[PDB]
């Protein structure tokens, strides 16, 4: 897969993020992952763990997968990275994200995932506690 240039428009929660993509404004969905949403255990950790990851970043890459690039909704389905760190895996390593959504064609990065995932669960993190 190839990483690609955005800037950062808005954090909006733990798995969603405006960014400015090819010119344009586009609502980014995080591939093979689910935050809880706000208004649920762990969504203002999320929400702000995300926010964090990516109002620091000083360079914001996303990374589409070999299938669907935009869901249903019109966002884009992807990994994103905030200097070289995919916010993705970074989720769930921290317990905040739980391995999800997982469709045949856009899981090139399922292993590394599940991977931190099994990291975050025997550390009893956050959503494992
Ligand atoms: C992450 C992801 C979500 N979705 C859709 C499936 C779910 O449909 P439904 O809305 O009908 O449940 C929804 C969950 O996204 P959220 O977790 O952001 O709600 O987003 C995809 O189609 N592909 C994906 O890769
Ligand atoms: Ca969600």
């Amino acid at each position: 897969l190839h990483k690609e240039p955005a800037t950062l428009i808005k954090a909006i929660d733990g798995d969603t993020v405006k960014l400015m993509y090819k010119g344009q404004p586009m609502t980014f969905r995080l591939l093979l992952v689910d935050t809880p949403e706000f208004n649920e255990k762990y969504g203002p950790e999320a929400s702000a763990f995300t926010k964090k990851m990516v109002e620091n970043a000083k360079k914001i890459e996303v990374e589409f997968d070999k299938g669907q690039r935009t869901d249903k909704y019109g966002r884009g389905l992807a990994y994103i990275y905030a200097d070289g760190k995919m916010v993705n895996e970074a989720l769930v390593r921290q317990g905040l994200a739980k391995v999800a959504y997982v469709y045949k064609g856009n899981n090139t990065e399922e292993q590394l995932l599940r991977k931190a995932e099994a990291q975050a669960k025997k550390e009893k993190l956050n959503i494992w506690s």
